[PDB]
C-alpha cells in the first residue's frame, strides 16, 4: 500500500505545517502537525479542558464505532520548546492520504499548554520519530509509520516541505518526479530515537565550503535551523547590522537586509537553504527587526535540521532494517 498527503503551512511564514487526518468511522478529520522529532499521535479531544481548547477541531472517541479506550494507558509529553500536553488514550482506525492502520494509538489529550490552545491551526500532533520515544506507560505504543511499515510497498516515508506553499508526505513510495538530481543516503543513529545524522559541513552565501561534521536531526516539527555558535555567528556575520539579542531570544537582523543562502552537506553532495528562507519577519508587529530562521542550538544539546532545511530539500525518511536519511535538491 501507500499513501499520499498535503501538508500546507499553518501561516505566511511557514512556521508550522498541517496535514488532514481521518480518525475513526466515520471518519473524523483533524488538521495534524506531522513530526519527525516525536512519537506521539495526540489529539485535541472531547476530553480536552474546555478553557484549553480555542478554535481546535477535536476528535470524540464516543462518536467512532471503531474507537476503543486502552484500558490503564496515560501519556504526557514535553516539547523542546517548552510546551507540554496529556492525558489517557484510544485505538482506532487512522488514515493518512489514503493508507489506513487499524488499531493505532490515537492520544487523546486532556490538558495541553497555552502554546498549543493559542495556536487554534493545529488540532494535534503525528510523531514520525521512533516508536521508543513514546510516552504512552504502561504499554509503549507504536507511531502510524511503525504500524504501516509492513504494509507499505516500500517502508519509507518522504517529507516535500514547500516554501511558502502546499508540499506532500507520502507513504510508502519514491516520488521521483518531486526532485532533480539524485538522492544521497546518508547513516542514520537511532540510539536517542530521533532520525539522527552527521551533516558534512556548511558554506555561507558564495563562501567556500567548510567540512566539518555536525550531528543533528532532521525534524519536521521545529520550524527552525539551529547549529553550533561558531557556525551561526559565522551565518549572521554576513549580513550587515545583524546581532544576538539576549532580549528578543536569539539572532535578528534588519528587515532591509537580503539574506544570504546557506548551504549544508550530506555526503559529498550539497543543499541550498536560499536566503529568503531565513526571514521570519518582524519580532512584533511593525518592527523593522526581523527573527533570523538560523539559530544558535547552545543550551539544547543538539542541533536541529528544523523546517528552514528540511522544505530546501526532498527527504527520505528509510525505515529499513538499517534506517538511513535521503536528501536530494528540488
Ligand atoms: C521574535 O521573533 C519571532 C518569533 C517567532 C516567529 C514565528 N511566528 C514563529 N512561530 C513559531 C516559530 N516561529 C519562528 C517570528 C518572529
Amino acid at each position: 500500500s501507500t499513501g499520499s498527503a498535503t501538508t500546507t503551512p499553518i501561516d505566511s511564514l511557514d512556521d508550522a505545517y498541517i496535514t488532514p487526518v481521518q480518525i475513526g468511522t466515520p471518519a473524523q478529520t483533524l488538521n495534524l502537525d506531522f513530526d519527525t522529532g516525536s512519537s506521539d499521535l495526540w489529539v485535541f479531544s472531547s476530553e480536552t479542558t474546555a478553557s484549553e481548547v480555542d478554535g481546535q477541531t477535536i476528535y470524540t472517541p464516543s462518536k467512532s464505532t471503531t474507537a476503543k479506550l486502552l484500558s490503564g494507558a496515560t501519556w504526557s509529553i514535553s516539547y523542546g520548546d517548552g510546551s507540554s500536553s496529556s492525558g489517557d488514550v484510544y485505538t482506532d482506525t487512522v488514515s493518512v492520504g489514503g493508507l489506513t492502520v487499524t488499531g493505532q494509538a490515537v492520544e487523546s489529550a486532556k490538558k495541553v499548554s497555552s502554546s498549543f490552545t493559542e495556536d487554534s491551526t493545529i488540532d494535534g500532533l503525528l510523531g514520525l520519530a521512533f516508536s521508543t520515544l513514546n510516552t504512552v506507560s504502561p504499554t509503549q505504543q507504536k507511531t502510524f509509520f511503525d504500524n504501516a511499515k509492513a504494509s507499505l510497498d516500500s517502508p519509507v516515508f518522504t517529507a516535500d516541505l514547500g516554501y511558502h506553499a502546499p508540499g506532500t508526505y507520502n507513504f510508502g513510495f519514491i516520488d521521483t518526479t518531486a526532485y532533480t538530481g539524485s538522492i544521497t543516503y546518508t547513516a542514520v543513529s537511532t540510539k536517542q530515537g530521533f532520525w539522527e545524522w552527521t551533516s558534512t559541513g556548511y558554506a555561507v552565501g558564495s563562501g567556500t565550503f567548510k567540512s566539518t561534521s555536525i550531528d543533528g536531526i532532521a525534524d519536521t516539527g521545529t520550524t527552525l535551523l539551529y547549529l553550533p555558535a561558531t557556525v551561526v555567528s559565522a551565518y549572521w556575520a554576513q549580513v550587515s547590522g545583524a546581532k544576538s539579542s539576549s532580549s528578543v531570544g536569539g539572532y535578528v537582523f534588519p528587515c532591509s537586509a537580503t539574506l544570504p543562502s546557506f548551504t549544508f552537506g550530506v555526503g559529498s553532495a550539497r543543499i541550498v537553504i536560499p536566503g529568503d528562507y531565513i526571514d521570519f519577519g518582524p519580532i512584533s508587529t511593525g518592527s523593522s527587526s526581523c527573527f533570523g530562521g538560523i539559530q544558535s542550538s547552545a543550551g539544547i544539546g543538539i542541533n536541529i535540521f528544523g523546517d528552514v532545511a528540511l522544505k530546501a530539500a526532498f527527504v527520505v525518511f528509510n525505515g529499513a532494517t538499517t534506517p538511513t536519511l535521503g536528501f536530494a535538491s528540488k
